[PDB]
């Protein structure tokens, strides 16, 4: 079992997403409004996709007030008060030297955990880390933030998110 829906994009069809809002079921893509320059993001059926057949590109062209302007949010996550959960996600981009924070946190925007501010380099990693569900909430999120300025100019390529039980 999964805590999150459509990891990997699979449900999604193929093309750039035009509504960020409800366009990738399990998925929240809003832009923030203090960003100037539009990213793009788009589900890619790509034959190097780490699993199934497509992935989810994000072209940064500008950053806003706080990195998480930028972003890609899984919700909802269904989860259990007091489980450690793991946490896998695989990520590369089209230059080195991108910066990518994976999070989870409550519909409050407290955290659980987070791997900070990870650097992401043209071949796939898998990135991943343990979290525990501290709080009574059955129902959480899980915040990628990708609008750190170092992006600018790169694409950042996610796939494969699976939240599980310890
Ligand atoms: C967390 O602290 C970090 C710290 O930032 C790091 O520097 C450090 O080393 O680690 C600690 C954690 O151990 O920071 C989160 C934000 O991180 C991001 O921005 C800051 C930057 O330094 C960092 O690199 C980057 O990853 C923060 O979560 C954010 O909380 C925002 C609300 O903040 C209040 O409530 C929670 C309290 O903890 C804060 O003190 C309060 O100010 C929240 O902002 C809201 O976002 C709305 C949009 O949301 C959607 O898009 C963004 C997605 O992240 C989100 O899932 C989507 O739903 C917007 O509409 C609101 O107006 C705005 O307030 C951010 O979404 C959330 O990510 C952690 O709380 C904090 O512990
Ligand atoms: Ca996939």
């Amino acid at each position: 079992l999964v805590a999150n829906i459509n990891g990997g994009f699979e449900s999604t069809p193929a093309g750039v997403v035009t509504d960020l809002a409800e366009g990738v079921e399990g998925w929240d893509l809003n832009v923030g409004s203090s960003v100037t320059n539009p990213p793009v993001f788009e589900v890619l059926e790509t034959s190097d996709a780490p699993e199934g057949n497509k992935v989810l590109a994000v072209t940064v062209n500008g950053v806003g007030n706080n990195p998480f302007n930028i972003q890609a949010t899984a919700l909802p996550v269904n989860v259990r008060p007091g489980v450690t959960y793991t946490y896998t996600i695989r990520a590369r981009a089209e230059q080195d030297g991108a910066v990518v924070s994976f999070t989870v946190g409550n519909q409050s925007f407290d955290e659980y955990g987070r791997l900070h501010h990870q650097q992401i380099t043209t071949e796939w990693q898998p990135f991943t880390f343990e979290f525990t569900v501290s709080d009574q909430e059955t129902v959480i999120r899980a915040p990628i933030h990708f609008g750190y300025a170092a992006n600018v100019g790169n694409t950042i390529y996610i796939d494969g998110l699976a939240i599980v039980d310890l």
